[PDB]
């Protein structure tokens, strides 16, 4: 909950490990278990359109922004119970801030 600047280039790998199995970042994208995650950053949860959400995201009701989500990624079920989210999160603060880096960009 504390997020500085990092590695885009790293953050996208983590991306790519971490992440796309059940996600997508481009405009127009299709969602795989997890919504598409185009616009997301200064978005409520639960909005991804074509996306059904637990009441668990959508009860949160989060103004995702950079801070937030790193506190959501560090421990997803922690932060919005009830989620349906089968990921336990990134541990270190490094990796949370090059991710979200890449996500700021990769999602605009
Ligand atoms: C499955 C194997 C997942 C992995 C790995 C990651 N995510 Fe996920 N995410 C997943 C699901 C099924 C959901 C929906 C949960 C629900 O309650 O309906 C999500 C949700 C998110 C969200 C919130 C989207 C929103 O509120 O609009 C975000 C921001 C998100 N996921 C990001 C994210 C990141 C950054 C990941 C890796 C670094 C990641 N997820 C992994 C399923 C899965």
């Amino acid at each position: 909950a504390e997020f500085k600047a990092g590695s885009a280039k790293k953050g996208a790998t983590l991306f790519k490990t971490r992440c796309l199995q059940c996600h997508t970042v481009e405009k127009g994208g299709p969602h795989k278990v997890g919504p598409n995650l185009h616009g997301i950053f200064g978005r409520h949860s639960g909005q991804a359109e074509g996306y059904s959400y637990t009441d668990a995201n959508i009860k949160k009701n989060v103004l995702w922004d950079e801070n937030n989500m790193s506190e959501y990624l560090t421990n997803p079920k922690k932060y919005i119970p009830g989620t349906k989210m089968a990921f336990g999160g990134l541990k270190k603060e490094k990796d949370r801030n090059d991710l979200i880096t890449y996500l700021k960009k990769a999602t605009e």
